[PDB]
């Protein structure tokens, strides 16, 4: 079993993959919990942030592969899908940010693509090696992962299933940062806090539904365009538009409302 | 307020946000001018490249946070785009000689360019959420096309300020150097464009590379279109000067088509 | 009057594609485009060739169209429609066309010493073979317009920080590791593995599916790969701690 943990302070939810056993080894249920954990903590108006990361030493060691050899394509229903985290972080109207604090192998990594943001273990090993046992990428990795790389390094990396380090993560856009393993959640958190105190909550959902909402759906310039427009006056018809500049000019913390 | 400056010389057109008591300051009307520019010097025959820059120290510094109160104090044509046509709507290349800070819109208007040349010494940021509004000017567009989403959510998100030298490894500038040097190394790639690149070419281009991503063009749409492009570009004059002069080691005279 | 050839040797199931025209710098013609159109469907088709390394006659990889004093995709079906990677060991010199060939493929390994460019405007035509479309899908929009629109040299290690090339070497090492790469893929990842994962990346992009099309394209050739031998196989050598052995391998 890997279990899911939670805790909620001042804004910033923090989840934990702990399964120390099996280094927080993905398993079914684990994504049922994950995706029901998005879908409550995006729905829930104090959650700003949310924070993924694993039990040390580990982020998440992908499947089970031991227990892997006979999972044939069984009829039944619902039936089988790639993408076992439904709604995926990207859907979500709040930030995500993935702590890598450690290994993160196939569905651990692919997993870790959903987040907006990733913050690398440089000690870590990092793979998508699914090709490399007969099954494929999973989780949306084919199409998250040319977003962040382009077509050769995600080819490359989907392909033959070659380990990669934090360092050539951040070299080629996969993550925003790499770390000493200790220092990765402090990091993350820290962000977090900066995103809950310091940017306004409809500015932030708004700005990561048209990012994400245009990627997904195939938006044209006019169209994103037209987006940014509308939501410029929904945001300017709120107060926190005015209350913004008024707290930075004062030199106090933002009291934002919201909408 | 924070004026256009405007010079042509040798098919290179100059513009510069020149406003030295505010960082170069954005305004609305300002954008009205900028937009109005780029039409009419992409219209202009001789005009073979644009580029953008600010007054000394810097590029520009986005609308400013001292502004806001009388803003949402006081249009049924407000547009989160206020600069229209788009550098990446013209035919002419645009190179942004970004000198110096380049915050809020300064840094979205900057990322409409075909080439960004950043100051190390700048500040860098697109901080709008960080006031209650939002990234504007196709940032949510432009800036995942430069950089991925994942530098693209962490600046759009957390508003967060980066250095020139970031923005080269990232993909979002071709080129950081000191601010005094920026202008003219944005100088001499624009007027290499002007003496060695085909105007027509250059063109086609521009455009077939913009149109696509604008419009989500399928593969099989570019290269329709390339083949079209090509079949045009062929049965003129510039397509054969480009090789002679080349095998003559002379600078080529363009006609353009 | 002797041309640009096309060399192709298959060995353990790595065929190598060699443009092998040392008294041109390995030119390219219609008709060189025509023959590798060719050769990349018959080994797209062949069983046994697991991965494709296209490639140059030293010193240099393809210096481009011949310059004096129809389809601008002259190799059809190209590289990123196969079922089978393929990877470009750009050994040398690739220059407009040749490096735009070079962009159609999986995986680049570029000489350190190379000269790259995409010249064709500074000729008076323009980029070719989908340049406008690979190439901001592999470096973004900014250095895609600065290659295109100036058509100016750039290098090997400029494109391995960019995104366009996943490795650079000293010009001599380049076949070996492309070969080493491709070998490893002949050996420890599954046929269709490869191929689905190949179609389903590329197919996306050609095509810009929405990501729930591709989710639902990841479910449906999951169902496909887990009602084949090969998955039961990549656990099964793992977990003996052998070698695995594709089917009809
Ligand atoms: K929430
Ligand atoms: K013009
Ligand atoms: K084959
Ligand atoms: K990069």
């Amino acid at each position: 079993v890997t279990e899911l943990h939670e805790e909620i302070r001042d804004g910033v939810a923090v989840l934990t993959l702990h399964g120390p056993s099996t280094r927080n080894s993905f398993t079914v249920e684990l994504g049922r919990q994950l995706g029901a954990a998005y879908q409550r903590l995006d729905d829930d108006p104090a959650v700003r942030v949310i924070v993924l990361t694993g039990a040390p030493p580990a982020f998440c060691s992908g499947a089970q592969i031991s227990a892997a050899a006979e999972t044939f394509a069984a009829p039944r229903n619902p039936d089988f899908s790639a993408s076992p985290v439904q709604p995926a972080a990207f859907e979500l109207r709040t930030p995500v940010i993935a702590a890598v604090n450690g290994h993160a192998i196939g569905i651990g990594m692919t997993l870790a693509l959903h987040a907006d943001i990733r913050i690398l273990a440089e000690e870590g090993r990092y793979a998508i090696p699914q090709v490399r046992f007969g099954v494929a990428p999973d989780a949306l990795a084919h199409w998250t992962l040319p977003r962040l790389v382009g077509t050769a390094v995600a080819a490359e990396l989907l392909l033959t299933g070659a380990s990669f380090s934090a360092q050539r993560a951040v070299e080629t856009g996969l993550a925003n940062r790499c770390l000493p393993a200790g220092k990765v959640l402090g990091a993350a958190l820290r962000m977090a806090h900066d995103i809950a105190t310091n940017v306004a909550p409809e500015s932030a959902a708004l700005t990561k539904r048209l990012l994400w909402d245009a990627q997904m759906t195939g938006m044209s310039a006019a169209e994103v365009a037209a987006r940014e427009t509308a939501d410029h006056l929904r945001l300017m018809g709120s107060q926190d538009a005015a209350e913004g500049p008024r707290a930075f000019i004062d030199g106090r913390p933002p009291r934002w409302a919201g909408q």
